């Protein structure tokens, strides 16, 4: 889904609906736009995937209360039962009305254990408020003006047409994961800023066994709050597949999704889907792991011809010129569309941001101390919105795909980070030792993948961008790209891409990897 | 309220988003802008007029039916009848309650009410518009041969919509009482299957004296007016009045009074005049005012707003007739009046008494009697183009709504059905049944009842006349081959319609006939 707001406008409302339609990619199924009363300046934009729920969401029994939120609220029956709210509509964020009424905007973002960003108005309080995921998945953009000019957007396209008279300089910037901004609603449409708090994680209550931090008592923690993160996940109406990309963290994701799948009663085998070039030993690795669950595999040879085409799509879509992240990104964004085309399933599960969890760099290695890799994994979680969440929900989103991480949940991250350093950090070589040990027994991966010329995919894009960018404007690039200088030919053409798709917003990236 | 529908639309939406908004005038209160599942090329857009509907109306009983109408009818509560149960608060769900019961034909021919409305069945796979008798809402259809359909309500949200694969779109008015039915293709594109007349009166049935003798007939057209008045009271905004100083203005400001004095409603009648400097038709109106009580507001607009107000008036009106025009901009500026200095939305107005009750002057002229109905009923027809359109046009742009108590099916059709003796002048004055009908009610002074019958042609005339350049008015012949302008006025006024409207001239076939 693709939500949009633009709280304040001196400029019609239709002049700015292509900027809103940007987005469309999201969701291909609907579309509303719709103003506000008394403010018909400010107005609202929703994009919906797969009958009679759509947003904005405005309530009988709250009518001031505009909410506008896409991406998925987990602990949302383990809450109106707590609290008995009688939710007219079936959406999955009316819960995120009553708990902005019942205890204000503090209590209403700590208690919705998921992933999700909203815009929330009120015009009897005159407020607007705006959230995202504490670890950056379901992104939003905001873009704030000093006149009161504001507008949000699920992705980076839906501002940069936005034209705003009055003023020659937009900020488009991305809104910082975790956070949640209050802004007063002047009688002319416009906003004015009042605060910006961040809420951090949480650890709710109404969600077992956790009685210490000893080696035996971690493990089967982990075990519990994996398979919890799993079945949480894994409540939708929609088909639900996976991405098997040969690692530790997929293979894992998948075999607690059929396991929690089987548990649950469904008749749709699960789809596994694997990229890669021909005979890698990722594919190999990954048909090990399909064959060993017995899942409706679905490989995809990758052929360099359309990763180079692609480059330019998937750099639109991404919204950002680090060399990794695009390199990862083509061949996910090529994956996602043959889920798209050959496969009716649209709910996508990863392993995304376990190696920035579980200390799986190899780099992490050469930590000079454990609180320092520690420090390390902990800024990779904060820096997440940026890199791997944006690789894996902006190419997955960009063919009307849903993105679940189970690795990424709240209530297990939680726990990892608050053990000891010294059982995070790699043991006897192997980086990621904690995660292997607490599935030996488990039996759910073969035991060749639980400890675990050369990759000749990225010097195809080494020599095309060698051939296609010149010396001279190397050179040249310390005074064409003062903010990010590219270092190298491959991040020289990503940069002059992404200025040729967004003209002068570069501050979205400002450092690339390896802090080793 | 306007609504603004496209079907079969290839070059987009949201460059095609820009067109709805020129009928934002309307109801400039919400704006809604939405898709259909399944047939995304396929859009709707509402604007509402002042807590929680818009209306892409879907209700979970009928989801595949999607319906969006701009207007109200006088017979929802057949909700009793039918015991319809009404998930929203609006008056037109019920027509989708109809449309599962009897189809399109029998629903629209069963809605007692102004209303212009397009439908959408997705299961029937069909796509369904109406307009009531006398178009008093508009609506404006553009179609191409490939399968495009554009379906709005004014005209202005037509002519900016583009199409990539056809050169020229053909925007028509959609004619005053007829249903269209389309056929859905699964490329959301729409054929044409089928356009039928409904015509008048079938609700009378299910819903709220015979003879033609003098007294029964009277009694009989007191009872229907009062009847349609009563109706046409019903609504959660205030009501006001355009006191024209005639009869049927002072007849529906008296009777609208004394049904609202009946209704214990607090706020009191506020009835607007507008004129010249001490003419006569303020001071008769001033005169039904202080008979019936209402708060008076007096007008006294000057020319050079009139003739500023030109270009708005043509370009509200759609039309380049000049007596519509001529009226057009003192509607327009006494609506402007009334949205800027008054909370009155709703506005009770005598369009259609000196049409259907033969009340102009070159009735007395008439061969006959029978040529005189005949007359009458082509001006009924034709109803949607001159004094309706003004009417709706002139008060729609200011974010108003308007009501004709005159053009009532129940009342028009009991009227049209009485021998042409009656209705024809009798002893040299005009609408003299009319007149004798309210005789002994004292609703408004024997004065005004009686005598049947402000200088802003001139000045109209000499503004238009070092404009139009004689050389201007030689070549008029090859400048504007379809309804060729005869006079320098309608000159200035086609060439402003052509400003605003390039080319599509052809929704005014005739100007106006006299005789």
């Amino acid at each position: 889904c693709g939500i949009w707001a633009l709280f304040g406008s001196d400029d019609c409302l239709s002049v700015q609906c292509l900027s809103a339609m940007k987005i469309a990619h999201r969701g291909p199924d609907a579309f509303r736009f719709e103003n506000v009363n008394g403010y018909t300046n400010c107005c609202f934009g929703f994009h919906r995937l797969a009958p009679l729920g759509m947003q904005p969401i405005r309530v009988k029994k709250y009518p001031y209360l505009w909410l506008c939120y896409n991406g998925e609220i987990y602990n949302h029956k383990k809450m109106q039962q707590h609290f008995e709210f009688e939710y007219q509509t079936k959406v999955d964020g009316e819960i995120i009305l009553h708990l902005y009424d019942k205890g204000g905007i503090e209590q209403t973002i700590c208690m919705l254990d998921g992933v999700f960003a909203f815009v929330l108005l009120d015009t009897a309080n005159k407020k607007v408020f705006l959230g995202r995921d504490t670890y950056g998945v379901i992104p939003l953009f905001k873009a704030m003006t000093e006149d009161g000019f504001l507008a949000v957007c699920s992705e980076a396209k839906g501002l940069v047409t936005l034209k705003h008279s009055a003023t020659p300089f937009l900020k488009v910037e991305p809104f910082l994961p975790g956070h949640y901004e209050v802004l007063d609603l002047k009688p002319n449409g416009k906003v004015a800023s009042v605060e910006m708090v961040k809420y951090h994680h949480c650890r709710d209550v109404p969600l077992k066994l956790f009685p210490g931090f000893e080696i035996e008592t971690v493990k089967n923690n982990l075990r519990i709050l994996f398979n919890n993160a799993v079945k949480k996940r894994l409540m939708t109406d929609r088909r639900i597949g996976c991405l098997l990309s040969g690692g530790l963290d997929s293979s894992l994701v998948a075999a607690t999704l059929l396991k929690q799948l089987k548990e649950a009663q469904v008749q749709y085998p699960l789809q596994t889907f694997a990229i890669g070039m021909e005979d890698s030993p990722d594919l190999l690795a990954a048909r090990k792991v399909a064959d060993h669950i017995g899942s409706e595999h679905y490989e995809v040879l990758f052929n360099s011809e359309e990763g180079i085409q692609a480059l330019d799509e998937v750099i639109f879509s991404l919204e950002t010129y680090d060399i990794t992240t695009v390199r990862a990104s083509v061949g996910m964004y090529l994956i996602s569309k043959y889920i798209r085309k050959n496969t009716d399933s649209v709910v996508i599960f990863s392993g995304e941001g376990s190696d920035e969890l579980t200390q799986g760099y190899i780099y992490f290695h050469k930590a000079p101390s454990p609180e320092k890799a520690e420090e390390e994994s902990e800024r990779l979680l904060r820096e997440l919105y940026l890199f791997d969440v944006l690789r894996a929900d902006r190419t997955t989103a960009a063919h009307g795909l849903e993105l679940r991480v189970p690795f990424l949940d709240h209530r297990f991250s939680s726990y990892y980070l608050s053990l000891p350093p010294e059982m995070r950090i790699p043991k006897n070589g192997i980086e990621k030792h904690l995660l292997r040990e607490t599935f030996e027994d488990s039996n759910l991966i073969p035991k060749e993948i639980l400890w675990r010329v050369k990759n000749s995919w990225f010097k195809i894009l080494q020599e095309y961008v060698e051939h296609q960018v010149d010396d001279a404007m190397m050179a040249n690039a310390a005074q064409k790209f003062p903010f990010n200088t590219p270092k190298t030919k491959e991040g020289y053409y990503y940069r002059q891409v992404f200025e040729r798709h967004y003209p002068g917003r570069a501050d979205w990236l400002s450092h690339y990897w390896m802090p080793k």
